[PDB]
């Protein structure tokens, strides 16, 4: 499973801590629940 790390303030996105969710299928408009930020600011593990 894909992780991916928030550019801005180091939060990680693990798809099995979110329902096995991946990066790539979250909504355009999900964001960091930590700063804010976009999903451009991430960047895979
Ligand atoms: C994460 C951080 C800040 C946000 C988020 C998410 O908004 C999620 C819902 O967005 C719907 C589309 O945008 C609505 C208005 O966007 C401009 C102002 O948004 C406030 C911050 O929103
Ligand atoms: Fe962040
Ligand atoms: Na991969
Ligand atoms: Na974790
Ligand atoms: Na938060
Ligand atoms: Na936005
Ligand atoms: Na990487």
């Amino acid at each position: 499973m894909q992780k991916y790390v928030c550019n801005v303030c180091g939060y990680e996105y693990d798809p099995a801590e979110h329902d096995n969710v991946p990066f790539d299928q979250l909504p355009d408009d999900w964001c960091c629940p930590v700063c804010g930020v976009s999903k451009d600011q991430f960047s895979p593990a």
